[PDB]
C-alpha cells in the first residue's frame, strides 16, 4: 500500500528496520544490500550465462536459490541485530541479478522487462558506449565479452567459509549455467584502518542514507547535517519489480565495471603535479580526489587532519570560486552540492534546481579486486569492483559520469574532466595556492581503465521464488 | 620580535609549524609538549633531587641532556612530519622542568628565576595549600615529601625500548641526582579507542589550542567554532624565559599533581546517586561529570549518542538554568563557557583562566577493574599565570559552594572540601534534590615547576 | 646419468636441491609437490573437460600454463630457499595434471599413454569401484560424475592473492576448457599448532621421505631412524614421463578422492565404544586410529602424551599380540610396519608406501561437528597404484583377515564395514567385539599422472 | 626428612611441585626461579646500596619486602598451576638477592655468611678478574663501580602493570637504600616466536632439570633423553642456608654479568669467515655457536632444520673428532657432554661443573636491527659452588686455548682473551683452516649473590 508519497519522501530518521510501519512488507521482499550495504569483508562475484534451451530447470535452479540463499533486507537487518546483541554471525549474504538478457533467457515477456533504457541496452550497446567514452568491447577481459545473463553474489566476513559454501552452491549452478567470470572481491585497509581504493584515499564516505541506523549515526557524526542532507528518497533507488507477487514488491539496478587501477603511474603523475605546482605531494592527491587520503575535504583544509571518521559535512559554499577545492576534483564533479543550482540556473529556483542535481546521485557498493597490500603500487591487474544502485540509470550513474565527470565544460567552462575518471583526458586548471585564485594547466593522465562490466536488475524475491 | 600584539593574539588558523613565520624562531627555543601534546603512549617521569655541592658537573649534566634529548616544539612538529609522510618514527620525546628550589640550587640569581608567586612558594606552601583546600603534606607519598629540584620527562610509543633509554640516561644523572620519585604514565582507552580516565570517561577533550594541526582537525572534525572557540592566545601559556638567549626564548609554568583515584568507591556512589534521582546510571555519571562517559555533553542530551569525535562546539545558552548540565558538573565549574560573564570583556577574561592539559594516567592499566587505591590521574597542565589559571580555577571555581552561584556547591569530582549539590530529578526540569556526592580523589603530592627555554639549559655549564 | 641403482636406493641423506648431483636434471623437469609437499596454507584444485574440436589451443593453453607458472621440483626448493634466508616469499605454487581421458582428447597415442592399469581404467571403471569396495558412481557429487580431462592444482599461502591470481588464470582457461568442478583447501590446526583432519586427529605424520630437508629434520627432531626408516627409493614414487624431453624427464600418479567425514556421528559411535569397554574417549578414539588425537602412538602409550613432533620412530615389535594397538587400528593397517613380515618380504611391505599430500575442506572450526559436505581432500602419490594406493584400500583396509584371520576391516577407512576386537584393557589380551561404523563416503575422484614439465611446455 | 641420598639423587621424574613428598617444606622456603625460571616476559632489576648507618630500618624494609612480595618455589608452582587451570594471573613474582658487602652491611658474622670463596671475594676482586679474563673494573657501568649490597627482581608478563608495582615498590625503599643501578630485562624473540639472544640463536635450549613439569616435557621432547640426560641433583643447585629457621632451609648462588654485545660486527665477522671456508653464512654462525640460529645442533646436520622447538637429544659419540661440532664452539666448550671423560666417574665429574641459566635481554627489541653498544644479554646463573661451576666454565673451559684439546682456541662466542680457532672446511671431514674469530662480547659488570632462604628473611628484623 505504498503511495507515491511515501516513496518520495524518507522519513526523518530513515526507515527503522526494528519498526518498520509502512516499510515492513517492502523490506521483506527486497533484497539486501541496496539501501544499506551487507559490509562483509569477503565477497565472491559469479557471472552467468544459462545453458541453452534449458530454461525450465534454470528456473527451478534460481528459484532454489531464491528460497535457500538470498538476503532480504529485513534478513539483513536481523543478522546484523542478532550480532550485535549476540555474538551470533549470520548465514552468508546472498544477492542475485538479472540482465535484460537474461529476462530473455526465461521468456519474460520484453512488456514485463524492467523498463529501464540503458538496462534494456546493455553496456556492449555501442550507443551506451560512446555516450559514456568508453573503450572498445573488444579491449574488455574476455569474462566480460559473453553475453551476460546474470549475476550471482555471495558475501562473507570467514573467507574460507565463503569459499566451500560457493563450491557447493556451484555443483549444481554448473549442470544449468556457464560461470563465464568469476571476482573474489576484498575490502582494502590502510593502516589506520579505513576502508580505502587502490591509490590510498578513504573511500565510501559520502553516500545516499537510507535506514535509520545509518541515518542516526551519520547525523551524530555530521554535525545534525547542518551543511549536507545525505538522506535520500526511496525513489531513488527503488523501483516496482513489474513482475513482483506482493502488494510491495521492489528492486533496484545495478550497474558493474571492473576499473582498473594504475597506482604506481598515479602516484608517478601525483608526485609530478606537486612538484609543478610546488605543493606537497598529499595537498595534490587532494586537489585531484576532493580529499586528501585520510578523507579530509580539501574545500574545508589544506592539510589532513588524520580522522579516522572523516567528515561529510560540508558543502561548497566557502568555496564558490573553487580555488580550494577545484571544481575538476573528482567530489565535487561527482557531486556538485549546489554547484549547479547556483551556476546553471537562470530561472531563479534554486531549492528546485538542488533537489533536481541530488536526483542524479548513486549509491555506491564497490570493492577491490587483485592486489590486497595497500604499500604496493601495482600497473595492471589491481582495481576497483565498481557496483551502484539506482533507480534510472540514464539520471543517475550514465548522468554522472557522460555529464558531469567526463565534459570539459562541466561545471563550467573550462574545467576539463574528472581527473580520477573522466574519459578522455584532458586539461584541468590547479590553483597554485589553496584558496587563491592565480591557476596553472596541468593535464592529470587517466589511470583508470574499463576493463568489463553489465547493468543488471535485482529483482524481487516473490519474483524469483515462484519463477518455477 | 614578537610584540605584545603577536602574544596576545593567535592567528586565524593557528600557528602553523611547517610554515612558521615570524614564529620560526619561538618554535626552535620553545620545549614540545606545551603548545601541543607530545601524543606518545608511554612516559616516564623522573623527580629529581641534586647532590649538594655539585653545582657546576650539574650543570654540564643539564646541558648535555639539553643537547641530545630535549625536543623542541620545532622538532615536535617534525617527527609528526616526518612519520605521516614517511612512517619514520622519531628520538623519543624529552622535556625538562625546574622547581624555584631547582633554581636556587642552580645558584642563579633572584630577579632572574621566574617571577610566578605560586611557583616560588611551591606546592608545598602552606598558603598554596590552604587556598587550594588540599591535605596535610604529611599525607604526600613518600617521594613528593622531599625538596624537588627538577623533572625530566621522557615518552616515547615502544614502551620496552623507553624503559632501556631510560636506563642508560639515569647512569649519568645518578653521578649527580637522587632521583627521589619516579612515574610510569600511560594512556587508558575504552573499547571504542578513545582516550578515558578512569572513572571511565573520556578525557582531554576541551583544549586552549595553540597549533595549525590541532585548530584546523578541531575545525574540520568537530562542527567549527560558532558555540565554542577553543583557539588561545599564546600570552595564555607562554612566558619569555627571563635566562633564554634568543629573542624569542619562551617557557611555560607546569602543575604536577598526583591524583589517587577510587574508582570502586565513585562507582558505587554514582549508583547510589542513580537510584536515589531514579535515573539511569549512565546519566548520574554525565550530571557529576557534564558528560557522558562517551563524551556525549549532558547539557545537550540525557542520553549518550557516541559521536566518534566527542562534542566541543557547544555552551550552554540553551542551558541558563542549569536544569540539563547543573552549575556543580566538573565541565560547568571549569569552563562556565560564559555563566560568569551573565559581556564581551568578562567573557574574555573567564577565558583568560584556562589551562592547557597534557595528562597521564598511573597504576591499573586494565580500565574494567575497580581499583581503591594506587590508581589516578598524572595531573599535568601549562599555563603563563598560575595564579590566574590552575589556583583560580581549583580555588576560585571548582572548591567554592558559591560558584557561579549562590548554594551550587563543590564540583562533586574534584572540590574540596566535599559538599552538597542540587541534582535535577527530571533533565530539563527545575526540581532538584540535595545529595552529597563524596570525594573520591585524592591529592598524593606535587609541585609547580617552569619548562626552560632550551638555549637557556643547553648554555647552562 | 641416472641408472636403476638410482633410482632404487635413494641416498643416505636423501637428495639434497641446493647440492643435486646427479639428480640435478631431474629435479628441473619434475613438478613439486611430489618429493616435498608444496607446504603452501591454500590451495584450489580446477577440474577441467577441454572442450570439443580445440585440440590445438587446448595444447596451446597448456604450453602457456607450464611456461608460466608449472613449478619444478628445483623451483620449489629454491623458493623455499629464497624464504629462509632473505624473506622473500616467491611465487604461486602451481601443479597440471593428466587423467588418461585428457591423454585421449590430446590426440595422444596410445603407446605414449603412461601404462599404469588403474590409471587408464580411471576411478569410474566398475572393477575398480568393486575392488576398492566403493560406493556407486551415481552417489558421487556431480562435478565428479563428468569426464574429467585434468585438474589445475594452485597453492599459496596468502588465501586473498591465491585468489585473484586463479581467476586471472581462468580467463584464458575457460575459453578452452568447461571447469567442472572446483575445490579451495585449506589446512585444519589444532591448539598446539599441529595440522589435524576433521575427526581431531593430528595427521599426515607419516610418510615416505625423499629430499634432504625432510630427511635429515625427520632424523634430528624426531629421535633417528632405528625403528622405522621413512626413507624411501625414487622408483616408489617416480615414473618415466614417456612424453618427456630428455631420460631424465619423471613424472607421478595421483590418487584423489573426495572423502566425507560424518563428524558428529564419529564422535557419537566413539562415544559408544569408550562406554561399551568402559574406557575414556580419548584411548577409544586412540584405538580407532593407532594413535591418540594428539598423535601419540597407541602402541607406546595408553594416554596421550604431547609430544611437539608426534612420534613416527617405533614399530610394533614390543605389541606383537596388538594388544596395545590392535591389528585393525588405522596406522597398523596402513603401515604394518613388518606384521606381514613375521627382510625381502618387509622390503616388499615397505614397497606400499603412498606418499600423502591432502588437506582438507568444508567446516574450518574443527571445534564443530559437521554430518555432511566436510572432509578430507585425500591426495597421494605412487608409482604403481595397483601395488601402493589400490593395495593399501584393497588388500590392508579392507579384509577382515588382514593382517590376521578375524582383524576386522579399519575402522576408520575400511569398507565394508564390519566387526573389530578391542582390548577391554590396554596391554592385555582379553577382547571384546564392537561394529565400528564407517563415517566417510566417497564422493567422488579421479586417477591422473603428474607429467613431466618439458612434455606440457612442447605440447603445442 | 632430607637425607644426603635426597640431595645427591634427583628423583627419575624430578620434584613434583603440585606433589613434593619429602621436598615440600623445601619448596616452602625456597625462592623461586631457581629450580624452574620464572618464564614472565618482563622483569625489572634494582641494584641496592643500603644507606650507612640504618641497619635495623633495612632489616624491616627486608623483612616486610619478604612477607609481602618474595617468591618460593611453592607459590611460583601453585601461581603457573591456577593460571593453566582457571586463566587466574597471579601476583608479580619476586626474588631478593644478597651480595656478600650486602651480609656485612647487615651486621651478620662472617661464620654465618655463605661460605663460597668467589661469593665472598665479589666479582671486583682482582684475582677473580684474572681468572675470569675480565675487564678492568674502571670499564664497567657506573651503577656496577659501586658496592653492591643487594638485588630486587621483580618480573611480570603486563608491562606496564609491572612498572607501576615497582614504582610503588621503590617508594619505602628509597627511605634505606640507594638504587645504584636498575635494568628492565625483556625476552627477544625471533619470527618464529622462539626465544633468542641478540645474535639471533635460539637461547635456552640446554639446562640442567629439577622440576618434573620439566623433567617430563623434556623426556617426551627428546627421545626419552636417550643421547643426554639434562636432570640433576639439588646438591648442584642448592646450598644450605646457614641462617634458614628450618634444617629445611635452602637457597642458591647466583651470578650474574651484564654481557653488551656488537651484532654488527658479530655479523660481520661471521660472514667474513663463512666467505673464508666457502660456506653458507648460517653454517659459520652454527660453527661459533655450536647451533644454527633455529637450534639446530651443527653436530647432528650441516643445515638447519627449522625445528620451534629445537632438540638437545645428542651428544658428540658420532662426531668424537668433531669435524661437524668443532671443539672449540660454545655448546662444546661450555658443555662438552663426555668429552673431558674420554668414564662413568669422569663423566659424573664434568657434569657437576653445569649451571642452570636464567638470562635475559636488554636494550635494542627489535631483532632485525645490528646495534654496535648498548644492547645485549643480562647473564643470570645459579649454582651450588661458584669456583666449580661458573667460573669452571668460564676459566678453564671457554678461555683456555688447550680445552678440551690442545690448539683448540678460545670458545669464539664468550673466551676472553680471543685467539685462533681450527675450522673444519666440510662439514664432517678433517681438514681444518684457522681464522681469529674476534670477541663481540663485552663484560660491562656484575656481581655474585646469594639466594637467601624465605624465613631468615622474614625473621631478620
Ligand atoms: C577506480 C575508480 C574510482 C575511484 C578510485 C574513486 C574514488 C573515490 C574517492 C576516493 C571518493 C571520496 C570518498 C567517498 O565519498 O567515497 C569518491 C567519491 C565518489 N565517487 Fe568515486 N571513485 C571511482 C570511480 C567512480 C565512478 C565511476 C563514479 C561515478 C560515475 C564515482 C562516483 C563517486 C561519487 C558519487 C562519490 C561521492 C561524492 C560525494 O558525495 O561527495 N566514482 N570516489
Ligand atoms: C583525577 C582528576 C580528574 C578527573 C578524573 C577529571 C576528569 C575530567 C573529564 C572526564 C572531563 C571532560 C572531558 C574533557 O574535556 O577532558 C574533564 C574536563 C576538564 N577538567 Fe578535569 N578531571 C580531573 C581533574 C581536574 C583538575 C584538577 C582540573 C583543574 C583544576 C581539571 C580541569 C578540567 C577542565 C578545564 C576541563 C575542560 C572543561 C571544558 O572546557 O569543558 N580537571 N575532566
Ligand atoms: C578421511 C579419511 C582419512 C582420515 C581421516 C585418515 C586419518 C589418518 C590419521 C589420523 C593418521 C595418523 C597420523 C599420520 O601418520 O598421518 C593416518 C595415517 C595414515 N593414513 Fe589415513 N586417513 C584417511 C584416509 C586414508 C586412506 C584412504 C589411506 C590409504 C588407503 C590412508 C593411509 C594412511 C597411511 C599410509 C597412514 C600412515 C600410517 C603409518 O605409516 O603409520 N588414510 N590417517
Ligand atoms: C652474550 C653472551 C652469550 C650468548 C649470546 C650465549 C649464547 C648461547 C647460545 C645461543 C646457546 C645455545 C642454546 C642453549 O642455550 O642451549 C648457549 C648455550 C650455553 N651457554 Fe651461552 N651464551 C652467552 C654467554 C654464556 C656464558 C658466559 C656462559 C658460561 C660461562 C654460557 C654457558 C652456556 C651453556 C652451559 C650453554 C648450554 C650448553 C649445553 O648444555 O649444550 N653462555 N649459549
Amino acid at each position: 500500500a505504498l503511495t507515491e508519497k511515501d516513496l518520495k519522501n524518507l522519513p526523518e530518521d530513515g526507515i527503522d528496520s526494528e519498526n518498520p510501519g509502512k516499510y515492513r512488507n517492502l523490506l521483506n521482499d527486497l533484497q539486501g544490500n541496496i539501501l544499506k550495504g551487507h559490509g562483509r569483508d569477503h565477497s565472491v562475484h559469479l557471472f552467468l550465462q544459462f545453458k541453452p534451451e534449458q530454461v525450465e530447470v534454470v528456473k527451478q535452479w534460481i528459484q532454489s536459490f531464491a528460497q535457500t540463499y538470498i538476503t532480504s533486507a529485513k534478513k539483513q537487518a536481523d543478522e546484523a541485530f542478532k550480532y550485535r546483541q549476540k555474538g551470533v554471525s549470520g548465514d552468508v549474504f546472498a544477492n542475485f541479478f538479472l540482465s535484460r538478457h537474461g529476462y530473455e533467457y526465461l521468456e519474460i515477456e520484453p512488456f514485463q522487462i524492467p523498463g529501464d533504457k540503458p538496462f534494456r541496452m546493455g553496456m556492449k550497446n555501442e550507443e551506451i558506449r560512446s555516450s559514456l567514452g568508453d573503450p572498445k568491447i573488444a579491449t574488455w577481459e574476455l569474462g566480460f565479452q559473453s553475453e551476460i545473463h546474470a549475476l550471482v553474489l555471495i558475501a562473507d566476513d570467514d573467507i574460507v567459509d565463503l569459499l566451500q559454501i560457493v563450491n557447493q552452491i556451484t555443483q549444481k549452478l554448473r549442470q544449468i549455467a556457464e560461470i563465464v567470470h568469476r571476482e573474489d572481491g576484498f575490502i582494502l585497509r590502510n593502516q589506520a584502518g579505513q576502508i580505502i581504493e587502490h591509490f590510498g584515499f578513504v573511500h565510501g564516505v559520502s553516500q545516499p542514507l537510507f535506514m535509520k541506523r545509518d541515518v542516526v549515526r551519520e547525523r551524530v557524526n555530521n554535525c545534525d547535517f547542518d551543511k549536507w542532507d545525505p538522506k535520500a528518497p526511496l525513489d531513488s533507488i527503488l523501483v516496482e519489480d513489474p513482475n513482483g507477487n506482493t502488494k510491495d514488491s521492489y528492486g533496484s539496478y545495478l550497474v558493474y565495471r571492473k576499473l582498473e587501477q594504475n597506482v604506481k603511474a598515479f602516484r608517478e603523475d601525483q608526485r609530478k603535479l606537486a612538484q609543478k605546482l610546488n605543493i606537497q605531494e598529499n595537498l595534490a592527491g587532494a586537489l585531484i580526489v576532493g580529499r586528501f587520503a585520510d578523507g579530509t575535504p580539501v574545500t574545508l583544509s589544506d592539510i589532513p587532519t588524520y580522522a579516522v571518521t572523516p567528515t561529510n559535512n560540508f558543502n561548497y559554499d566557502g568555496d564558490l570560486a573553487a580555488t580550494k577545492c577545484p571544481f575538476h576534483s573528482h567530489t565535487r564533479k561527482t557531486n556538485p552540492r549546489g554547484d549547479t543550482a547556483r551556476l546553471l540556473t537562470t530561472d531563479g529556483h534554486f531549492d528546485e534546481a538542488f533537489k533536481e542535481e541530488r536526483g542524479h546521485r548513486i549509491t555506491r557498493r564497490a570493492v577491490s579486486y587483485g592486489e590486497n597490500n595497500p604499500s604496493k603500487e601495482p600497473v595492471s591487474g589491481s582495481g576497483l569492483l565498481f557496483l551502484c544502485f539506482q533507480s534510472n540509470i540514464e539520471n543517475q550513474f550514465n548522468f554522472m559520469q557522460s555529464r558531469w565527470a567526463n565534459p570539459q565544460n562541466f561545471v563550467q567552462v573550462n574545467t576539463g574532466p574528472d581527473p580520477l575518471i573522466g574519459q578522455p583526458s584532458g586539461t584541468q586548471k590547479w590553483p597554485k595556492k589553496w584558496g587563491e585564485p592565480e591557476t596553472e594547466e596541468y593535464n592529470f593522465q587517466l589511470w583508470i581503465n574499463m576493463k568489463g562490466g553489465e547493468y543488471f536488475f535485482a529483482p524481487s524475491i516473490s519474483f524469483l521464488k515462484t519463477l518455477a
